[PDB]
């Protein structure tokens, strides 16, 4: 044996990292036969074992609830019988990473945007590290991308939901890592929507101007259903509308409904569409198409007139029935008429409504002289009403 103190074995760090009113022990054990004796002095200045500082017996250094007045550089003098060697240590105390702008708890509607903050402050010594974990999986976003952003530039952590979804509900943590060190914290989101479509739409008892409508509720959006609303399409409808119910508003516990104020012998598909108090929300998928039962027609048409026409002509006029009030198949009209005085109607049936005229020319039509005119309707379930009685004059031509 016999050798001076020898560091090479186990040599000092070169530098430490501290955080402030942390606990640190500085380590000096060189090889030497026989033991060598230590000293410590932090720079020129010879260390005195103090309040929080201590020598131990492996001659290392003890500092307890270390400041930044600490930081510094500490040598570490042993010496033997057979020379003195020295190592060195630099001591950093750097301050607590804090976050100074955290994620908050929200509820929130989808299709928002929030920003979940995440600044800190930070020792100017040291480097940090953003991350956050969703429901405790660690994730930067960028899968998912159209719905999150990170802002605020390469010093910030926040992050941008942008559009947001059911899916995306969760805890939210943002945790800045320096070195070894680490702060975090945690939000909760909770997301509500409209509701989901209903299902399985049914329609029966189906009358002349009212079906009944069955459906279940949609899905879960996590806030509850209080109203919904039936639309309808046809041949005619720009499109879905609106169409009254009984009940005039349906409960959100009401599944089933009258659609009432239909017109007859016309195509029908109906939707349901839910509302809580965040929205209204995603129409059903429509039901089957059907259609309404015919019915006789009601309406006899408007202004019935004529008048003019050439030699031996009575000319007859009235304004067409909308399709959607000819109530069934086969809608035709019914041109009655007879001379004023005359008892007795001639009527003729008119079998196709394209073109509201009929003109009579023959002989027995007296020129210039008053005729009293009606018009009906039918269809093939039955015969309509008359219009009131006018009065044309047959054409004065001759």
């Amino acid at each position: 044996p016999g050798s001076a103190p020898d560091f090479s074995r186990n040599p000092m760090k070169k530098m430490v990292q501290v955080q402030v009113g942390s606990l640190v022990i500085l380590d000096c054990k060189p090889r030497a036969s026989p033991r060598a004796l230590s000293f410590w002095k932090k720079g020129d200045m010879m260390v005195r074992e103090q309040a929080r500082v201590s020598f131990l017996n492996d001659g290392g250094l003890k500092i307890m609830n270390v400041t930044k007045a600490d930081a510094g550089t500490y040598t570490c003098t042993a010496e033997n019988q057979f020379g003195k060697a020295n190592g060195t240590t630099h001591l950093v105390v750097t301050e607590p990473t804090r976050i100074i702008l955290a994620p908050s708890n929200m509820d929130v509607a989808v299709g928002e945007s929030v920003i979940l903050p995440c600044q800190v402050q930070h020792d100017p010594l040291l480097d940090i590290m953003f991350a956050w974990y969703f429901n405790g999986a660690l994730t930067d976003f960028k899968k998912d991308g159209s719905h999150f952003e990170k802002v605020g530039g390469s010093s910030s952590g926040d992050l941008m939901i942008r559009n947001i979804q059911l899916k995306h509900s969760g805890k939210y943590v943002c945790m800045v890592q320096t070195g070894v060190d680490s702060v975090s914290s945690a939000a909760e989101l909770i997301v509500r929507g409209s509701p989901g479509p209903p299902e399985n739409v049914k329609v029966d008892e189906i009358t002349d101007t009212t079906a009944q409508l069955s459906w279940t509720e949609g899905t879960d959006s996590h806030s509850p259903v209080i109203s919904y609303a039936v639309q309808a399409r046809t041949p005619f409808s720009v499109g879905w509308q609106s169409v009254r119910t009984v009940p005039e508003v349906i409960d959100g516990k009401t599944h089933t409904a009258t659609v009432v104020e239909l017109n007859p012998w016309v195509e029908y598909e109906f939707r349901i569409v839910a509302s809580n108090k965040i929205g209204g929300g995603e129409p059903s998928l429509p039901s089957e198409k059907v259609r309404t039962e015919e019915a006789a027609p009601e309406i006899a048409p408007s202004e019935v007139s004529g008048g003019g026409g050439s030699r031996s002509e009575l000319v007859i006029t009235w304004d067409p029935v909308p399709e959607e009030l000819q109530n069934g198949g086969g809608f035709g009209y019914v041109v009655a008429f007879r001379p004023l005085g005359v008892t007795t109607w001639i009527q003729t049936v008119v079998t196709s409504p394209d073109n509201p005229r009929y003109v009579f020319r023959n002989e027995s039509i007296v020129p210039f002289s008053p005729y009293e005119v009606k018009v009906g309707v039918y269809n093939n379930k039955g015969e309509g009403p008359f219009s009131p009685v006018t009065t044309v004059f047959s054409a004065e031509e001759e």
